[PDB]
Formats: structure tokens, C-alpha cells, sequence
């Protein structure tokens, strides 16, 4: 045979690079996944991860109760955590015997996975009440926010998008939802009639996915590598893999 | 539903709570977690999956 | 001096061998040990471990309480428990709140050391209430079960013998003791009178031990091994040391 | 066919009659079980039972502290027990707050199977250090006492013997243990230098059984009943079932 790395013969260096190539636009195709992932970072450097997995198009919706951290089997000043919500609900509405919840997250950073389109990106960021804007009478359901996501790069291939703010004030207290649509760059509408009732039943194939990690480092180590995920550090360092004409 | 979701759930009983959240840890990634036990007994044995008869066989997804 | 592995003047070598040939015969004498393990698997993948070493015969007996789970320091339904434990002792006598009890065993293995003579061996495999064979008017107190022993073999030298049973039903539910005697291949009966006071005292001597790992692995790892015991894995896998004419 | 019940070819009936009869003469022969019962009878109306079940002889022996009653899963005062104790193991020796402890056993009944010989029968009563006769020194370490057993008898056959002695005075504070051999009319000593080492290997291959009943009621449906054993209740009524040349 020839020899590996000399000729146009390299057969398993070639099934090596389709390989990634096909998982690559496998992933873009109208049969894969779009993602999307909301990381809530906490005062004590934990991280609510939640993630959804669908066809056709993906979202997560939370209230502002559910963004706050919760400590699996440990305390979590539960009823002073219960006048906490009443007191930011309504000023003075509550009776909480303290000034900041270190559950209120500290920031957000939404991302999606490179098959999605940013143009149809679209979220409603609420006050404590679930309102979008204010009061429901002059809301608008969401904005689209695309325009502000940032694409994380690795080895020049865009791998995902990012949209990261803070919440550094006392008055940053939210409820959030987020979604986006997986490209189709083609002409056949997933949700005509003739494939609408598949897009229905991805609404309830949708996979969700939620945990409290306890630092950025073990998120990075034990949840975004192991699963080739796409993410941005706190230093704007990217993590991910390239797949498309790669080996 | 999730992973987790799935894990048997006491009302009102001890769950291990705390320790859960080990198994859990280790099972999404190897050797992530620091559990006292090898297999949590809340771990589904079997699924099974029923439909009424108004469903159309072919349009199953899982 | 002559150089080391070329020829009969190794006296190192010699030693060494002689070294390990003494164990293995002394074990076999009758001044040596004769030991059992029962190992109670549970489904939570942890094992109950009981040892007895004594000289002459060796043996160790359980109650059907005694064989469940405990996990030393944390809950274990102890009130529930009592209720189970009625259930099982007649159908229908107990008020639990479970159908199967988790702490129950899952399935048994009996290891003798090599110093047993497998023609001895005994069991009495009895129910939850402690009777061998249904009504004590028609039980024998044991079963010679030799026949089912396996030998353990490492590098083509007997290092234990096993007896194993699944208990995987639910009315697998059972008490159980065995027993077995040293090897004496003389006409010099231990038990005879010139010894039978030696052999009452070995009652008392024998010596017990017992423990529960949480994981066959830490088992293999931190008993069996360390102590150069014995063992069959749930992959037919056999662990002991070969010492006879062994270097 | 002859009819049913009226001729000497009704082998279904000769059947039934040699299966009782073997089951009784089985356990009488030295293949056979001997099993003794300690009862313990507390002032809630609990019973505990200890039972044992061996070839060739069987015996209970317990400490004071082990027959005090003991709820699984419940409270039972532990700290204040321990004082009590203390206060039973040397006049004014504890610190306890409480007159008389509820846990003390009020009254024993041994029970042993038909199998037993009466005149083997022995028994330590001890106080509450684990001696029998006041002082070391002076003490044989048991009284025969056969003599005070009753026949339990159902139909005219002996299903067992019955000692019951009641505990009702505030100096009633005892250990315990009893034994008694299998019948033997034979001149084949099961002990003798042929069979010794079988009955070293009996006390290893022994049974026990150990469990508290809330009432003499659930004992006598739950324990005694369904297990075919013999019993004497509060009331002079006896339980058991009759074997011999019956159908
Ligand atoms: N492309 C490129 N990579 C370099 C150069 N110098 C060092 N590198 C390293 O080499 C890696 C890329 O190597 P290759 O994948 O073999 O080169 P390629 O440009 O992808 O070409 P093909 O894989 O043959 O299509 C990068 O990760 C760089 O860190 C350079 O001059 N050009
Ligand atoms: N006996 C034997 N062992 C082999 C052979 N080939 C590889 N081995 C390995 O060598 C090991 C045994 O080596 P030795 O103990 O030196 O050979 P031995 O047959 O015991 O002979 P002595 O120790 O000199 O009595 C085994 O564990 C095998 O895995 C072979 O042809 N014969
Ligand atoms: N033996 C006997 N039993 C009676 C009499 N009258 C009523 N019975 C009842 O009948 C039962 C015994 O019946 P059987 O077992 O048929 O009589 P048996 O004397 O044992 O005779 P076989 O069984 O034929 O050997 C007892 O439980 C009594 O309650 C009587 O006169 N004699
Ligand atoms: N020394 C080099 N000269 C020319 N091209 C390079 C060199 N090193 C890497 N490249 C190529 O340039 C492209 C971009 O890779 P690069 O590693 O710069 O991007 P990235 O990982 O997305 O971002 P960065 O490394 O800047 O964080 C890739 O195709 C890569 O192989
Ligand atoms: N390649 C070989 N050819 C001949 N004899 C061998 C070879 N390898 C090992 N032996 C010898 O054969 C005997 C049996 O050793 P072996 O390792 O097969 O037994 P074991 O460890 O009890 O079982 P197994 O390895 O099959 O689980 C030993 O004396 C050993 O030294
Ligand atoms: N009416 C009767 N006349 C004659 N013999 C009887 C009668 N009833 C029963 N028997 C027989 O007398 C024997 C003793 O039975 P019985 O029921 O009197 O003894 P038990 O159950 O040990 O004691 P008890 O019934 O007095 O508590 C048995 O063989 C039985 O069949
Ligand atoms: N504003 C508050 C906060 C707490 N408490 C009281 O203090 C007790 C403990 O507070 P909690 O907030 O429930 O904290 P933990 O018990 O420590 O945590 P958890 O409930 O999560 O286990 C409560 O039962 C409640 O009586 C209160 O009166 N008023
Ligand atoms: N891997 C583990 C498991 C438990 N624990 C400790 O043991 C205590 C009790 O364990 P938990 O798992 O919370 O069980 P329970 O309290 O019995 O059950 P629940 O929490 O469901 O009421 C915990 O607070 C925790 O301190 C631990 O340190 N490490
Ligand atoms: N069949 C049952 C089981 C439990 N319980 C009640 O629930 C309480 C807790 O149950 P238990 O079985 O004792 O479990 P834990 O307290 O969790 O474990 P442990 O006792 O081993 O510490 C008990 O006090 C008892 O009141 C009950 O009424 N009936
Ligand atoms: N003579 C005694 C008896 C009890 N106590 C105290 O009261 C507490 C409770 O008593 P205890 O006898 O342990 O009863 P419970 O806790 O009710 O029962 P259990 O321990 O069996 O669960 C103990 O911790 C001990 O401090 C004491 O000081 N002196
Ligand atoms: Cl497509
Ligand atoms: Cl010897
Ligand atoms: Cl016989
Ligand atoms: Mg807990
Ligand atoms: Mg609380
Ligand atoms: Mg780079
Ligand atoms: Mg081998
Ligand atoms: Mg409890
Ligand atoms: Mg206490
Ligand atoms: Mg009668």
C-alpha cells in the first residue's frame, strides 16, 4: 500500500475528515439538532446550567424564582427565601432578614449551537413579575437579539453564539425566555402543512437538561468538553471543537 | 423528561437528598460525582411506554 | 559466587521457593488455619462481608435480620424495616410502605479456603424464620453441598473454593449457616480424646470479622487482595496467590 | 376403584396417615431437629422470641440488658437504660429517672421441641453480672430442671415442653441461658470419637431465629400457627399439631 501522509491514497485519512465533515452538516441539516443553553452565574461561583435539545426550533423559559441557586440537599433559608421573592415581587412587600439573596444570579449567558440561525433569535427578558416591559399593556413579547450574540471560534469555525450580561445591580432581578429557530436556508417551510404535525411532536421530543455545577472550572471540565459543547469563559477564552473539512 | 426526573421520588420519606446529587454528578460525567453508593436503587429498572389505541402506530416517536 | 538463575547453588532462589511451599503446607497441617467468607450482594452494588478463621473446623450462621443491608451511620428505614421483616416472616403480618425491601440480599457466595476438605462442607440454606426445609418436624439441619463448589485457580494451584446462588425473586427470602472442616488426610482424629478439649477451645479462638464495602471493586481492591484471599467476580474472574513450589 | 373410607385399599388415606407419622418419627431420630424457645413477656404485652434449631443439642444463653425489651425503630429511652442498667448491676449504682423499667422482662416460658429429652434439660439463671448462684465461687453452673416441665399435648400426643416461670417482683432481674440434648435410646454416643466432629460442626450449622410480637394474639397466628410449633398461652391452652399414626 502506500505509505500514510504521501499520496491521495490515504483512504483512512480521507474517511477520517468525512467523518467530521458529515457531523458537521449533519448538524445543519432540517434532520439535526438546534441548542440552546442559559448558564446562571451565582455569587459563590456555581452555575445553573439549563439546556434544551430539539428539532426545527428550541426555547427555555424560566420565572424569576426558578433562576434563583438552589443547593441540592443542603440549606437554602427556604422561608426567608419565600420573603425574598415577596420583596422583590413588590417594594417592601416582603419580611426577609436580609438586603441581597446571594441566590439572585449575577449574570446570564445565553448560547446556541452553530445550527441555529441568529437572525431568528429572539428573547423576553421580564421584570420579577414575568412582565416583558414595564406592564403587559405596552409590551412587545420579545426583541430580537441577535445582533448581539458573538460567535465563539475555534480554529477559524464559528462552533456556536454567545449573548452574555451581567446582573450586577440590585435592581437586576429578572424572569427569561429564549428561543431560536434552526436554520433552513431552503424554500420547503417546516411548519407548511405538509410538515407541521412534526414540528408539533418536536415540541414535546425536545430534550431539557439541568444542573448546578459548582465553579466555571468543572463546568468547562465535566460538562462542556466531555460533550463537545460550544462556551465562553469569563476570560473570553473559547471552548469547542471544528468538524468541518477537518480531521 | 430528564435523567434526574426519572429517579425515584419519595413524598414525604428520606431520598438521600444530598447524596443523589452525587450519583447524579457521577453518572453525567465518570468519576464526577463523590457518592457513598456504586448504583443508586432510584434508578429506573424498565420503562415501558403505552399508547391508547387512538394512536397511529406509524407516527410514534421516541 | 555463582551468578544469579544459572544454577543449583541459588540459594536465594532455593529460599524463595521453600518460603511459599511453607505456607501452602502449613495451612494444610493440622496446625493450620481453615477459614469461610459468606458475601451478601446487595442491589445498591455494595457487599456484606462475613469472615471466621479458626483452626480444626470453621463455620458461621446468620438470621435472615442479620444478612439485610446496614449501612453503618446513615437512615435505613429502621421502623419500616421492622415492618418488612414482619411481611416476610408470615405473609401479610407486616405494615410496610414498600413491596421489596432494597436491603435484602441479592444473591450469596460461600468461599472456603483450600485447607477445607469439600466433602465436609455443610450448609443449612433455611427461611425467614430460621427452619431448614419447610417444617422443622421433616428438615435435615443441613445440605452437603461440596459437589457445587468450584475451585478458584491461579497459575493451575486451588487458592479457595466457591459456592454461589442468586437470590433474585422475591421470594428468595432465607437464614442461612455453613460449615466445613479442616482437611486431615491422618488417622489421628482431632476430635478424638487425646484432643477434643483443642478443639473446644478453637470455639472460642475462631476469629470473626465483618463489613460491608460499597462496591465489588473495593472489595477486590481493599480485602481480598491486601490479605492474599480467595475471590470468583461477578465476571468468573478468580484472585488468589499460587504459592506451592512457587518462587 | 373400592369407595373412599371403608376399606383397607384406600391408599390415598394409608398415605396421609404414613406422611404424619414420618414427619413425627423423623425429628425423633438423630437425622433430627431439637429447637428450644425463650419467650420474654414485657408489661406492654410484647413478647420477644428467641428460638434455636439443631441437630444433636441447642441452647439460648442471653445477658440481662439482651432480654430487655427493645422497640425497632422507635425510642426506648437509650441514655436512661443505660442507667438503669447500671442501677440492676450494683444497688444505687446508676443514675436513673425512673422506679422501675418497663423493658424488664415480667415473666420466661422455655419451650422445647418433642425431640428433646427431658432429663438432659439444663438451665443457668443467672443474676443481673452473669452469675449463677450469687458468687462464682460457690455456683454450679446450672440446675437440671426437667422435672418442672409440662407435656403441651394436643389430641393425646406431647408436641413439646413447657417451662414458665413468672419475673413479677422488683428483684426479678436476670440472665439466662438453657439447653437441651436430642433423644438418644441408642448406645451411639453422637458425641463419641466416630461422630464428634459432626456435632462441632452442628453448633456452627445451628439456627437462630430472633423477633419481638406486639401481642401473645399475633405470636399465636403469626409465629406459633403457621410454623406448627407447640405453645402454652396466659390462658393454659395449648397449640401445636399431633403427628403421630394420625391423619
Ligand atoms: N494553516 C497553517 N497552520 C500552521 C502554520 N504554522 C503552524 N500551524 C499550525 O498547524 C495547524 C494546522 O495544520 P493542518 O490542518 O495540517 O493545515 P491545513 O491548513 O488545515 O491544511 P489541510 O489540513 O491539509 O487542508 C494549526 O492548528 C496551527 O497551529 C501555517 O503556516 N499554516
Ligand atoms: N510453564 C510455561 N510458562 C510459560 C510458557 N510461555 C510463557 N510462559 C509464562 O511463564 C510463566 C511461568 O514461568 P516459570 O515459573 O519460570 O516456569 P515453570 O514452568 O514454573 O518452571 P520452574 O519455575 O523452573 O519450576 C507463566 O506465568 C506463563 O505466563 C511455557 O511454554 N511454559
Ligand atoms: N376416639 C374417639 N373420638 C371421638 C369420639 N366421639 C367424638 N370424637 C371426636 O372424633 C375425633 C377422632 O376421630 P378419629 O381419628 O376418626 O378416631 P380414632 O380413634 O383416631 O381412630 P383411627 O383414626 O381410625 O385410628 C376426636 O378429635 C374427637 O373430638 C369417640 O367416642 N372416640
Ligand atoms: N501560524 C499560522 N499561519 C497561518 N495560518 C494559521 C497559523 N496558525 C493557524 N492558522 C490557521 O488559521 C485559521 C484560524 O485558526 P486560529 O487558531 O487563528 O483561530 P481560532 O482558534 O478560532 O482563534 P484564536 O486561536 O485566535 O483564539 C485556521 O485555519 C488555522 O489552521
Ligand atoms: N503458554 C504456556 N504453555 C504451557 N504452559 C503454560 C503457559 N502459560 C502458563 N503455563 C502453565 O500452565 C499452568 C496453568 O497456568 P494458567 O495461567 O493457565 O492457569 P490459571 O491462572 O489457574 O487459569 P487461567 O489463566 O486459564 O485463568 C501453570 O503451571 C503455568 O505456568
Ligand atoms: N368423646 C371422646 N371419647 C373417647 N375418646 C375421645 C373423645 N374425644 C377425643 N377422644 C380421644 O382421646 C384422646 C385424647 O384427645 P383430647 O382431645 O382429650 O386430648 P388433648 O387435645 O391433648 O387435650 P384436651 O382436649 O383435653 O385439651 C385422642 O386420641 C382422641 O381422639
Ligand atoms: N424572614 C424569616 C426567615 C426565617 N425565619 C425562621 O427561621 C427558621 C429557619 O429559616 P429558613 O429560612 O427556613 O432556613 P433553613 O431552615 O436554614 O433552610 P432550609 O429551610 O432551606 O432547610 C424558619 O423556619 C422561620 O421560622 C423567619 O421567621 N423569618
Ligand atoms: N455523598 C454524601 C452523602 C451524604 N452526605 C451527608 O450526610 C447527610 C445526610 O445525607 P442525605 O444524602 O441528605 O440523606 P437524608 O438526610 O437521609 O435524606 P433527605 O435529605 O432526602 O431527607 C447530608 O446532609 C450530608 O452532609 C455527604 O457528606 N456526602
Ligand atoms: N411502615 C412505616 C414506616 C415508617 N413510618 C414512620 O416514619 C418515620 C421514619 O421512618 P423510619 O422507617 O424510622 O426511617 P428513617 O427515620 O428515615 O431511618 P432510620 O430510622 O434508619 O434513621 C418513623 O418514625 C415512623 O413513624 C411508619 O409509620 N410506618
Ligand atoms: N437518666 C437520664 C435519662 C435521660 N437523660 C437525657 O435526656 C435525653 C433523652 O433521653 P434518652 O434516655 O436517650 O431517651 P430518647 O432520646 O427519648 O430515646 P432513644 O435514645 O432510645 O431514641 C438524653 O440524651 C439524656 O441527655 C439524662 O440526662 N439522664
Ligand atoms: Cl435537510
Ligand atoms: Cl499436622
Ligand atoms: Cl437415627
Ligand atoms: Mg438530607
Ligand atoms: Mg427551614
Ligand atoms: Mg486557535
Ligand atoms: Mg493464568
Ligand atoms: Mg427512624
Ligand atoms: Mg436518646
Ligand atoms: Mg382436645
Amino acid at each position: 500500500a502506500d505509505v500514510a501522509g504521501t499520496s491521495n491514497r490515504d483512504f483512512r485519512g480521507r474517511e477520517q475528515r468525512l467523518f467530521n465533515s458529515e457531523q458537521y452538516n449533519y448538524n445543519n441539516s432540517l434532520n439535526g439538532e438546534v441548542s440552546v443553553w442559559v448558564y446562571a452565574y451565582y455569587s459563590d461561583g456555581s452555575v445553573l446550567v439549563i439546556n434544551k435539545n430539539s428539532q426545527y426550533k428550541v426555547g427555555i423559559s424560566e420565572t424569576f424564582k426558578a433562576l434563583k441557586e438552589y443547593r441540592e440537599g443542603q440549606h437554602n433559608d427556604s422561608y426567608d427565601e419565600y420573603e425574598v421573592n415577596q420583596s422583590i415581587y413588590y417594594p417592601n412587600g416582603g419580611d426577609a432578614r436580609k438586603f441581597h439573596s446571594n441566590a439572585k444570579p449575577r449574570a446570564i449567558q445565553i448560547i446556541f449551537s452553530p445550527s441555529v440561525n441568529v437572525r431568528t433569535i429572539k428573547m423576553a427578558k421580564g421584570n420579577a413579575v414575568s412582565v416583558p416591559d414595564e406592564y403587559l399593556q405596552r409590551s412587545h413579547p420579545w426583541e430580537a437579539t441577535g445582533i448581539k450574540y458573538r460567535k465563539i471560534k475555534r480554529d477559524g469555525e464559528i462552533v456556536g453564539y454567545s449573548h452574555y450580561f451581567e446582573l450586577p445591580h440590585e435592581y437586576n432581578s429578572i424572569s427569561l425566555a429564549v428561543s431560536g429557530v434552526h436554520k433552513n436556508p431552503s424554500s420547503y417551510n417546516v411548519g407548511s402543512a405538509h410538515n407541521v404535525m412534526d414540528v408539533f411532536q418536536s415540541c414535546d421530543l425536545a430534550l431539557r437538561f439541568c444542573n448546578r455545577y459548582w465553579a466555571e472550572l468543572e463546568l468547562v471540565n465535566h460538562y462542556i468538553s466531555p460533550n463537545a459543547y460550544p462556551y465562553l469563559d469569563i476570560n473570553n477564552h473559547s471552548y469547542g471543537v471544528a468538524l468541518s473539512n477537518r480531521q
